[PDB]
């Protein structure tokens, strides 16, 4: 298992524009297009992202291209953030993936707000971190996914995903 597989599992693949859990326009493997309620606006963002007139539909290759970009940007985002980098640096390979997952989903800013959790992860206080991460809107709104990521942080294994 690896980060790509993990997120493919968590986000699924949709080749037509759809609304995510928050009701926002998205496509492919969890690629958010816009927070705007306008479908046209979404269609617009899509064409710009893909480079062609899509009419709201893309191919598997186009979706994976977006995915590659999105994973790369998240890693790079972590590495550039003062609050995140040190945490990431301190962790093992599996747990790093967990951190990437969260950032992909919520943005670096969002993740940087889990100060307490971050500190706990940095101290390798697994169980405490897991409990703290659960006290969040994130967990309450998307419990299944949140549980998998949390288990990953708690155990340092891919069990949640097998
Ligand atoms: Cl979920």
């Amino acid at each position: 298992m690896n980060i790509f597989e993990m997120l493919r599992i968590d986000e699924g693949l949709r080749l037509k524009i759809y609304k995510d859990t928050e009701g926002y326009y998205t496509i492919g493997i969890g690629h958010l297009l816009t927070k705007s309620p306008s479908l046209n606006a979404a269609k617009s963002e899509l064409d710009k992202a893909i480079g062609r007139n899509t009419n709201g539909v893309i191919t598997k290759d186009e979706a994976e291209k977006l995915f590659n970009q999105d994973v790369d940007a998240a890693v790079r985002g972590i590495l550039r953030n003062a609050k995140l980098k040190p945490v990431y640096d301190s962790l093992d390979a599996v747990r790093r993936a967990a951190l990437i997952n969260m950032v992909f989903m919520m943005g670096e800013t969002g993740v940087a707000g889990f100060t307490n959790s971050l500190r706990m992860l940095q101290q390798k206080r697994w169980d405490e971190a897991a409990v703290n991460l659960a006290k969040s809107r994130w967990y309450n709104q998307t419990p299944n996914r949140a549980k998998r990521v949390i288990t990953t942080f708690r155990t340092g294994t891919w069990d949640a995903y097998k």
